[PDB]
DNA sequence: AAAAAAAAAAAAAAAAAAAAAAAAAAAAAAAAAAAA
């Protein structure tokens, strides 16, 4: 696992589907088959904390391993360490790649990665811009592709009530940037007249 | 009974510095062009 890792650090290799493809299956089978989901998501986050072009990879492959190797356990942890993880007052591409990581994992998969957004909420009072705004993204986007399946809202209607309630009450912040992300998060919601 | 010498108004240029107008840096949204 190590060589390819670190081979995947330049982006030219990253931009090509079938060596990616090829590198998210492997580690699909490598976080499945062979267990040891510590060493992995580890190494996710190093390069997500020191890159910015690994984000939709990391998304990627985990939308991969929740569909066809329906394990959603590495996501709760990745999603719990993104809560508990602390940056710098300095750097800004480690919260920017974070904040790249959410969206594209909310835009993939809603379902598996929303159990663990009752501690992601706690992530937003940090003071960092771009974790905020998408958090607030994410939100938007869970609650507007799970709007879909009638099931998804039946199953999960208190916490989707609440995450609804907390985009409501963001209307207002000192970032006016949070602000404008609630607004386009409440027009994905009410894209659909159906119901709400 | 002119002639040096000291005291005193009058007057150039010179040095000074923090406060304000103006310009650059950084993150994000919008518009146009290229690749699939």
């Amino acid at each position: 696992t190590r060589p390819l890792f670190v081979l995947l650090e330049i982006e030219p290799v990253t931009k090509v589907s079938s060596l990616k493809m090829f590198i998210q299956r492997i580690l699909a089978m490598c976080v499945k088959n062979h267990g040891q989901s510590s060493s992995i998501q580890s190494s996710l986050m190093t390069n997500l904390t020191y890159f910015l072009h690994l984000s939709v990879f990391n998304a990627e492959l985990l939308k991969l391993l929740n569909d066809e190797y329906n394990y959603p356990q590495l996501t709760e942890d990745i999603l719990k360490e993104i809560s508990t993880r602390v940056f710098n007052a300095k750097d800004t591409t480690g919260p920017k790649a974070i904040s790249n990581f959410l969206i594209k994992l909310s835009e993939l998969s809603p379902g598996i990665m929303l159990r663990q957004m009752n501690l992601v909420i706690t992530l937003l009072n940090n003071s960092s811009i771009t974790l905020r705004c998408s958090v607030v993204e994410a939100c938007g986007n869970i609650v507007a592709e799970l709007a879909q399946d009638p099931q998804t809202m039946e199953h999960y209607k208190q916490q989707i009530a609440v995450l609804i309630e907390l985009l409501e009450e963001r209307f207002q912040d000192s970032n006016p940037y949070v602000r404008t992300k609630a607004i386009q998060g409440c027009s994905k919601i009410c894209d659909l007249s159906s119901k709400f």
